[PDB]
């Protein structure tokens, strides 16, 4: 139940994710829809046909009948290559998009185990606290009754034991709410989970910025998909310019047709000229077109898409100082996780010693309990914030990393070294 | 003048839900011109033309003239059915997004009117703590006169005071800023609303949390949505494949023409064939065709709709995801809105007996008159936060019910036997 | 160098603003291409074609060879015109976004200044924190050494030096993060900035509610999008009502061709039908249509349009309440602002008076000098927070003039001369 085994699960569960992968595949088998139009493209055309002329041709009735077959077949026309260079260049694009997809399920199901754990450790804090201010409840109602103490002093300590009692059920919601959130990501509940081995942590060290900025530029999935972007934007310019083109096709057809001729003025001294035929035809031939003027439309389509791609142009110069900024932050970040650990590293020393001296003054019988109590309560404090810091410090090496673009699964001896033995989710 | 008859005005003021009955009514007329395709198609034509071609024939005088009709009338074509059907569906999806706008109504008005008794109480208690502050500075100033206090103490008074003057500016503010948002939602102003009736305020248990979830499976409008956008994507599979079968149309015409030359050439001895005509016919016939074969046209249309198909499923598995989840996450809001009721109930006995002592201390002569002001100002601000919390129980309840899908004006009702006490938006 | 230079070179550097320009200029350019249609046609289709008679009609054999130009250009079409007023209406739409840019970038651009600003002054806050902190630890050190402490003193003042040296790690990596995200505006790297003169700092009272919200009303610019987007909707509903209109165009066109012929199974009866021949065609007309029982596809088409024009007029209406509800939020800010400059002030004052009283005691010798560093570093706090005060002030004044739709250059232009001497962004 540790990091690896909840994301290899959900790797293959996440919606999200199977959603990216569909729209992929949705791009990639549309090329060969662009590529098919190139090809030639046969058909049928049986129909009929029934004429009874007026006005001067009175008294002439005709029906026909015909069927025949089309095949045309494109000689030269870039357009349609434009079409699947663009086409290719859109599937590049979603690629990327499948690609950015797969980084955030990763860094998404870590922050959710994470999570859990944290409610974990707030919880046992808050028992802790209820235990003690149930205790000073205790002592003060016990003084009052024997006198020594006013009717006041009893209610502000029912009060602080009704507060702690709502925080200790607040945390319970939350514990189940992070679980709920862990089966909404990965797709299953999951009663125990690994914890941190402490006695092993790694505080280390990042690389200068200098190398991170140069990573980035190279290997960034935001600027790559911009780039992407910016290439299309110059092949549709490439096709606005296409339409000055002259096009030509070849055609070639073939079909019967058996007409059949009547009528009483048909009949007697025909002279040869309405007699039936029983001929065929098997036409083939080309085509060949041209615009001379067209009103400058297609003059007006270059303007419009070379003003696309300037703005495409600018689009990415503000990708790639965002990214640049990206990266300078999450550095620092890195560095202000450090410092926090090492603060509060010292906190907790602090904590301990005031808690063993409560101890040691309870066991001559200089204190009370109460004074133990509420030294336990503050050194759990001091211990769920360590933690909390810990797993901040975590996050935040693994979100440097994905603004370098260059982790998907390379994270298995990072938090392999960082398991322990299970602890439960839900305990009862 | 209170909660009923503010959602009463607002259900037919409010601007965005009327957007969304004119958008359900575009949805709803958009049938008719799915349908038209299937109705005869009539129509008119009329042109004239003159001509003097002459590669061969110089000095060929020959005008043309014509008009005639047109009726069109499709027999078999099922592109036109599978567009009925996903115009219809899309109108259910219409509705659909219509009665969550109903929903989001409700909601923003009942928040908008607690949001005002909550600028009520803060401000009164705020001018509580100003009176407060300024019997301190009064007592500090004449202590410092004297001779009893320094120069600095007194600067601190004053610095007090200023501050509690800025807060109770910003409530001032506030209470403003809560009426004018609560007149953009129903476009009126309330000079005065009614309250909270403290000794008839019930707490209820919710309902166990399995049933929750049965009847937000039942009806859920999101999970509605979802099903009904899968239902539209596999009729659009349909409809892809039906781009095969062949398609059937009669068509029938009626026109007369002139074609009437000119010239003293043509006339004499012309064989009776360059003679005038005055002809007219009345030709009728159908119409068919079968496609063979169209290249990758055919086949890619079908991966792709079986993509989206697959694509709308992965959505649909989200939605029931976020349902449940939403549900168990409001369920538990509930419960822990009761528990902060009882601690602030608590904290109001508390003060109540905090400010009883120093009432009579002081009339003993024990206390001066700046401890009983505290005192009051403690109480006061108790009564900010106990009332802050039943609204939000309220609120909460509200939730829970848009939820499960079942809110309706008949469940906003039995919120406002509760509110039972008018007052101003505006004292003083 | 100052905040006019650094708008001046962040107005032709920004890349957004530049963005917003181009497609400004590429809709602009869509009128020619709306006009273009009314303007003539010219085209070529010159071809061949070869045919074959088969099934007891072998021995016949015919062979095209075609050439014709074609000008074609249209006498009386509404529907065109109705494109030309659409495309004025989206240009006057980009106009009024273009604005909008603008004066987003002059807001962006003095809050970078103001957030700069802040960082230094937290900075220097920070570090006599720092210094205070230090030498209460040496202070406590001394003393457990000399033996009047326990170790749990000493371990705390380790924890509170520890802290404050996070706080001074986080406010440097702040400040990078502000230098560089006013780069991402600006575009370059700025060491010094110039401060505020507290000499000629202005707190003058702002104009009536009504006046304000009045002029508003006239040149704001969201409403007045909303404006042209219900002009065009109307102008949509024009559009849609001439589809049943009737229109005229005019043909022209002019050709040759050669149709000799060949073959031996061809001799024999010709009877002057098999004779080769030169022909050309000059035809040129005009003509006329007019729809009739189309199955209401336009008259359902224009039930359409008037619903989008009513969910316009709609949308319309939602923002004329939006404007009034933002710019009576922004006076209140304004108030707001000044009530808190003067408690900060008054602040400012008791700190100073304190940090006099604890020297003049450390001078005469009643008190150490951990007193005089904590009394510096509260007089640091207090100056912190009345520039923030300053800044937010500056801020929400432009911000007034913002929403008031009158913001400019120049008008920023006397904020300038607040700022008077220069500050290093990361001294030495």
């Amino acid at each position: 139940e540790n990091l690896m085994q909840v994301y290899q699960q959900a790797r293959l569960s996440n919606p999200e994710l199977r959603k990216s992968a569909a729209d992929r595949d949705a791009a990639f088998e549309k090329i060969n829809e662009a590529r098919s139009p190139l090809l030639p493209q046969l058909g049928l055309g049986a129909d009929y046909t029934y004429s009874n002329g007026y006005r001067d041709a009175n008294g002439i009735n005709s029906n026909a009948t015909s069927a025949s077959l089309q095949l045309t077949q494109s000689i030269f026309d870039m357009s349609k290559w434009r079409a699947l260079t663009l086409q290719e260049k859109a599937a590049g694009i979603q690629d990327v998009t499948y690609q950015t997809d797969q980084q955030t399920l990763i860094l998404n199901t870590a922050t959710a185990y994470f999570n859990v754990l944290n409610a974990i450790d707030v919880l046992s804090y808050t028992q802790a606290q209820k235990e003690a201010i149930y205790r000073q409840l205790d002592q003060t109602t016990q003084r009052f009754n024997v006198g020594l103490v006013a009717i006041t002093d009893v209610q502000n300590a029912r009060a602080q034991y009704d507060t702690v009692l709502a925080n200790e059920l607040t945390a319970r919601n939350n514990l189940d709410n992070a679980v709920e959130q862990l089966r909404q990501i990965t797709g299953n509940y999951y009663p125990e989970l690994a914890a941190l081995n402490v006695e092993n942590f790694k505080t280390d060290k990042p690389q200068p910025v200098n190398a991170l900025l140069k990573e980035a530029e190279k290997r960034n999935l935001s600027l790559l998909q911009a780039r992407l972007s910016q290439d299309l934007a110059r092949e549709q310019i490439r096709q606005a310019q296409d339409g000055h083109l002259p096009t030509l096709d070849l055609t070639a057809s073939t079909g019967i047709s058996d007409t059949s001729y009547s009528g009483s003025k048909t009949r007697g001294a025909a002279g040869t000229q309405y007699d039936d035929s029983n001929m065929g035809q098997n036409k083939v031939g080309l085509s060949f077109s041209l615009p001379i003027y067209q009103g400058g439309m297609v003059n007006s389509q270059v303007k419009q898409a070379q003003y696309n791609f300037v703005g495409a142009s600018e689009q990415l110069e503000s990708a790639h100082r965002s990214v640049v900024q990206t990266v300078r932050s999450s550095f620092n970040n890195i560095n202000a996780s450090i410092s926090s650990i090492n603060a509060y590293k010292q906190a907790v020393v602090s904590a301990q010693s005031s808690l063993d001296a409560m101890e040691a003054g309870y066991s001559v019988g200089t204190r009370t309990i109460v004074d133990v109590l509420d030294a336990t309560t503050t050194l759990y404090n001091a211990k769920q914030e360590l933690a909390n810091a810990r797993y901040n410090y975590l996050i935040n090496q693994l979100n440097i990393k994905s603004a370098l673009g260059t982790l998907n699964e390379q994270d298995l001896l990072a938090l392999n070294n960082a398991l322990s033995k299970p602890v439960s989710t839900n305990p009862e």
